[PDB]
C-alpha cells in the first residue's frame, strides 16, 4: 500500500511531519506531563475520518488508554468544530482501557481481530492510539525486564502498522522526574513541549512546529 498521511489539525505541525502521521509506521510523541500528547491524540482520532481532501483517511479507530484520559466529550467538541457529525465520529472510535501491561499486550492482539473485520470496509481501521504506552510497564518492572516487556509490544505494533496499512500513534511521559523515552523503536520520535503564551512547540528527535490547543483539538 502507499503510505497515507492522516492531518494532525495544525499546519504548522503537518509540515514538520511532511504532511501528517504516517501509515505503516509508529510515531511516539514524548514530553511531560501536560504537554499536549492526549490533545493531539484526541484530535487526530478526529481528523482520520475526514475524507483525503481534508487531510484524513475515511478511516475507523482503535484506542487503548492506560491512563483513564480518553473523553468522549472532547471527541464530541472536536468533531462539532471540525464539520464532522459527533455520534458518528464516536462510533468509529473503538474504546478501550488496560488494567496492567500484560493486559495491553492483550489487547494489541485483539485489536487485530477488529482490523481484519474492518478491513474491506468502506471505514477500515487507520488509527490504533496507545495513550500511555509506557506508564504500566514503567509501574510494574525494573528497567531490564522492562525493557524486554517493551521490545515484544513494540513488535507487535510494529506488525500491526506495516501489515494492515495503519498508523500508530503512541504517548509517553518523560520529564525530569520519571520516564524514558522508546530509544529507537519508533518510526518516528517527536518532542512536545509548552512554550510561553500556551502555545505548544513540537520537534523531530533524531525547525520547529507551533500550535495552539483550541476547540477545533490543535491549530496553528
Amino acid at each position: 500500500a502507499t503510505i497515507g498521511r492522516i492531518s494532525t489539525g495544525s499546519k504548522s505541525l503537518d509540515k514538520l511531519l511532511g504532511g501528517g502521521i504516517e501509515t505503516q509506521a509508529i510515531t511516539e510523541v514524548f514530553g511531560e506531563f501536560g504537554s499536549g500528547k492526549t490533545q493531539l491524540a484526541h484530535t487526530l482520532a478526529v481528523m482520520v475520518q475526514l475524507p483525503p481532501e481534508e487531510g484524513g483517511l475515511n478511516g475507523s479507530v482503535m484506542w487503548i488508554d492506560t491512563e483513564n484520559t480518553f473523553r468522549p466529550e472532547r471527541i464530541r467538541e472536536i468533531a462539532q468544530n471540525r464539520g464532522l457529525d459527533p455520534d458518528e465520529v464516536l462510533k468509529h472510535i473503538a474504546y478501550a482501557r488496560a488494567f496492567n501491561s500484560n493486559h495491553q499486550m492483550l489487547l494489541v492482539q485483539q485489536a487485530e481481530d477488529m482490523i481484519k473485520e474492518l478491513l474491506n470496509t468502506d471505514r477500515p481501521v487507520k488509527l490504533l492510539i496507545v495513550d500511555s504506552l509506557t506508564s504500566h510497564f514503567r509501574s510494574e518492572y525494573a528497567l531490564a525486564e522492562r525493557q524486554q516487556k517493551l521490545a515484544k509490544h513494540l513488535a507487535d505494533l510494529h506488525r500491526l502498522a506495516n501489515l494492515y496499512d495503519i498508523a500508530v500513534f503512541v504517548t509517553n511521559q518523560v520529564q525530569a522526574n520519571g520516564g524514558h523515552i522508546l530509544a529507537h523503536s519508533a518510526t518516528l520520535r517527536v518532542y512536545l513541549r509548552k512554550g510561553k503564551g500556551g502555545k505548544r512547540i513540537a520537534r523531530l528527535i533524531d525547525g520547529e512546529a507551533v500550535f495552539s490547543i483550541t476547540e477545533k483539538g490543535i491549530e496553528d
